[PDB]
């Protein structure tokens, strides 16, 4: 017989996760990794947080079973997630308008939302910022949804092009999904102001969009509560929305796959009805979610002494990044860059859109062992005081 | 505007996992849970294995990072899985014809295979046993694949209706997928003999089927190697096959979501090419897999001392279930059943396919607080010396 796999075409490598493979194989001792969005500390390692290690030790000594969780995961994980997103006293919570499923990462939450929408509603299109996280298109296309781009980044001025964004979104119809990053836009690090978020919320209800928030960096811009201001302005006005959140980065729990998909509807009866179909879509995907990482999150957020350790550890990560942004810009000028890079200071989170071309990024890898994403996205949290000078010498050499 | 979620139709509760909510709400003293397929010990609890606690302590002491795994997970986990499935000296391993992705549970492995097949092959139809695990049809339908049933169980003689199985698969075409349970058929506990496996292996190659094995109970029928004889007879003759395996039950790691999807192609170049598309399908779903559970498994299988502990714990579980089967048949007789239940002794695995009707199952629940699946599937591994007599009195009463 002819053979079912014989004619499969090879898939291109992932623009982000393929870099990990390339970086590992490189034998040069000076190689520098500015690709994948993980946090590195001052010594260039990706550590386990102290709050996490303490929680894991608690679990090891007190866990008595690994029996299946429910489809939607650990209840306390869901309650804690809704408080973080919407705030302790939220009317969305008092009115029982929100339901949360624990998922395997924020990616898993994005795919669950996508499958749920494609199979149970009339949604056909998802609007994504230009640029955005490259895996957004893959997730939504895989669920059967069309992806369209709205304008976002002004590459000449290194700023948000708000007029262009609104103009391009006038083409989105009622019942379309519009995706927003909650904070720390990936890859640009340029977020709307509160005033701009409020304008968008007002426009969103007027046009009948279904907001979907990808919230992977709560805490990395200004603070836990501050970073949720944009989402909360939407939640005050909308009958329906979806949040896909991740604890991969703000807890350093990347490989344990800890996220949540939160559904909001006009009332309790409607959200419970919708969530019954979200559960069915989960059952048909991975059945039920992995306990270890979510148990760690729920243990920390439920315990006042552990939470305070964690919040300080998150503030320390945010502030180290801020220090590297400033050090990066100053060192570029000292190494002979005659370009202005001060826009890097105005960007939030791990990632800076550096303005380097694909050919420059390729030279950095091949000639200098400096690994960045082909789009010019650099992970500022990969920078350390020890690698800053060789990094900047390399960038100046390709300008 | 109207609202995206208002036209949604509620989904029913899962026929297996929904039982937990019903059992938890029941206030009748003496209620008995024989529903979801988890192992219980003599005390009615679902314990963590000792080998697993030992491995989790090692991981707590030696993990230095939670940085993302590769898309296909822990390399050693893949190697250990292939040896368990195919045997240490397998030609499939030496010729590098097999690639394995770590997945979230066996369900995740089935879903990844479904998505991969739908988007990269001309497969349109999956054949599943009647009866089967109810989630099989949902997983394959989630990728848009038609699911057909083949005959399997002789409900009169409580045996494999092999002639009907053969005849009912007459219309399965070249390029159709045929799903086989590797051992401990769920729910019937009736498996092909080795001669029957060999007969199916030859028919499958002559007809050009793509075999997909669901392997969730390796080690619960007779033993680790013996339970793989059927798969290995297929692997000796086929150029292509897929194995979705689970460690939920044989390691007691249910809620950590530890499984594997193994692809086999005619040669190394072909399977690598196909595997690159499986990785793309994972990236667009949950991105990369959860580390904790698979690290436990890889640790135990890689250490001769821990592996010997685990193997004994698996033998212990299998033996307790066998003693409970005998006690179940004996006690039904002493409580006055006139129906002959001795066929239950011939069934493999955790379950007894009892022959009770939906009406008798509902009556057990409402009248006696005994919880089984509406198909008549009862979890023998949930029976104990302490609950056996009340259970049997309740069954005898609804007969
Ligand atoms: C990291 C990230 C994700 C994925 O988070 P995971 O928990 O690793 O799946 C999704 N969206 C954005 C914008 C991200 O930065
Ligand atoms: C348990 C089981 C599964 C799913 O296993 P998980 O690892 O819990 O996802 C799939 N198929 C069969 C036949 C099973 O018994």
């Amino acid at each position: 017989h002819v053979g079912t796999f014989e004619n499969i075409t090879a898939a291109p490598a992932d623009p982000i996760l393929g870099l990990a493979d390339l970086f590992r194989a490189d034998e040069r001792p000076g190689k520098i990794n500015l690709g994948i969005g993980v946090y590195f500390d001052e010594t260039g390692k990706c550590p386990v947080l102290t709050s996490v290690k303490k929680a894991e030790q608690y679990l090891l000594e007190n866990e008595t079973t690994k029996s299946y969780l429910g489809i939607d995961g650990i209840p306390e994980f869901g309650r804690c997630t809704q408080e973080l997103l919407f705030g302790k006293g939220s009317a969305l919570i008092n009115d029982k308008r929100a339901r949360t499923a624990q998922t395997p990462g924020g990616t898993g939450a994005l795919r669950v939302a996508a499958d749920f929408l494609a199979k149970n509603t009339s949604v056909k299109r998802v609007w994504v910022s230009n640029p955005s996280w490259p895996n957004h298109k893959s997730v939504f296309n895989s669920a059967g949804l069309e992806v369209r781009e709205y304008a976002y980044y002004d590459a000449e001025n290194h700023t948000l092009d708000f007029d262009a964004l609104i103009n391009s979104l006038n083409e989105a119809q009622a019942g379309d999904v519009v995706l927003f990053h909650g904070c720390c836009h990936n890859p640009t690090g340029i977020d709307p102001t509160l005033e701009q978020w409020q304008t968008l919320a007002q426009l969103s209800v007027e046009k009948g969009w279904l907001p979907l928030f990808d919230f992977a960096y709560q805490g990395f811009a200004r603070g836990l509560e501050e970073d949720a201001e944009g989402l909360r302005a939407f939640a005050a006005m909308h009958k329906e929305l979806i949040v896909a959140s991740s604890y991969s980065k703000n807890f350093g729990l990347y490989n344990e796959r800890v996220g949540a998909c939160t559904l909001v509807a006009a009332d309790s009866e409607t959200v419970d009805r919708a969530f019954s179909q979200m559960k069915a879509a989960i059952r048909a995907n991975y059945s039920n979610p992995p306990a270890h990482g979510a148990s760690v999150v729920a243990t920390i957020l439920s315990n006042d002494a552990l939470r305070a350790i964690w919040e300080q550890e998150l503030t320390d990560m945010r502030q180290r990044i801020q220090r590297m942004r400033q050090l990066f810009v100053n060192t570029l000028q000292e190494k002979g860059a005659n370009r202005d890079f001060s826009f890097i200071i105005k960007q939030n989170g791990m990632f800076s859109f550096s303005g380097l071309t694909k050919e420059q990024v390729l030279r950095l890898r091949e000639e200098f062992g400096v690994y960045a994403v082909a789009s010019g996205r650099v992970n500022v949290a990969g920078m350390t005081p020890d690698n800053m000078a060789p990094l900047c010498e390399a960038i100046v050499a390709v300008l």
